[PDB]
């Protein structure tokens, strides 16, 4: 019963912070930018289209700190152990909330209201990092991940009491076991299981995210974008 609460409840923070609803992301499908509007794309100035990405990716990054905040016990770890987790696990809480709007039929991506593939981001340079980004979503796309299975996934990439640098272990450690049974429990009673032996290895997730912040921070370095900094604490240890 605390169980199917906490199913209900993590459900909940994910459904008013998805940010993106799936029916509207599937329904846009057909909504693909014309070559016409791909070319004023790739014209854009590289520091134009970083500002564009930077502002969208804070938003997601957000998004994603509202979700950790509503997730039962968050608030009642140490803000230093608040701030480890979300340092370490938001972006990558970000990539694999892309799935959701990634088309594997045809290699796109919802942006700016329409679907586009990655020689949308020609300016930025960035086409290894971009490539492996997409990839990333192609492999996530074949579980055809439902709401609640990504509530509960990506629940448990921000509760990992592994994370070095936490103060109060136990209290994480209990979190993440109740996060586990929760999300064990739902894929036992949806008859999804299967999706277990599918998920990313954690080691691909870590290096695709790091690569991901590393290239923003260069991108930041050069050209700061202004934040809209809803999260001091967290804004402090990703900002200079
Ligand atoms: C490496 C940097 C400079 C470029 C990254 C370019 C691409 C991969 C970025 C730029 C804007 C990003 C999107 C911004 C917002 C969201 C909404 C979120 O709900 C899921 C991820 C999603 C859909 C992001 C996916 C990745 C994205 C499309
Ligand atoms: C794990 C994390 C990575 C990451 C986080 S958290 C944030 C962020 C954003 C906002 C707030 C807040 O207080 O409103 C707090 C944190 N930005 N960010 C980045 O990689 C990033 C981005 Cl998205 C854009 C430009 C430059 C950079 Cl470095």
């Amino acid at each position: 019963t605390e169980i199917e609460h906490l199913v209900q409840s993590v459900c909940k923070s994910y459904r008013e912070t998805c940010q993106l609803r799936l029916e509207d992301l599937l329904r846009q499908r057909s909504n693909i930018f014309s070559r016409e509007e791909v070319t004023g794309y790739q014209r854009k100035s590289m520091w134009e289209m970083w500002e564009r990405c930077a502002h969208h990716l804070t938003e997601a990054i957000q998004y994603v700190v509202e979700f950790a905040k509503r997730l039962s016990g968050f608030m009642e770890l140490c803000q230093n152990d608040q701030i480890v987790l979300l340092k370490a696990g938001a972006m990558e809480v970000v990539l694999v909330r892309m799935c959701r709007a990634y088309n594997a039929d045809n290699r796109t991506v919802f942006f700016e209201g329409k679907y586009g593939g990655m020689e949308l981001f020609r300016a930025l340079g960035c086409s290894e990092l971009i490539s492996s980004i997409f990839d990333f979503s192609h492999s996530l796309s074949a579980l055809h991940f439902s709401e609640d299975e990504i509530a509960l996934y990506t629940a448990l990439v921000l509760i990992n009491a592994h994370r070095p640098g936490l103060q109060e272990k136990r209290k994480v450690e209990q979190l993440q076991y109740n996060l586990e049974l929760a999300f064990h429990h739902h894929l036992h009673k949806t008859h999804r299981q299967s999706i277990l032996a599918k998920l990313p290895p954690k080691g691909k997730l870590r290096s695709l995210c790091s690569q991901h912040v590393e290239r923003l921070q260069i991108f930041q370095h050069l050209h700061p974008i202004v934040v809209q900094a809803a999260f001091p604490p967290l804004y402090k240890e990703l900002f200079s």
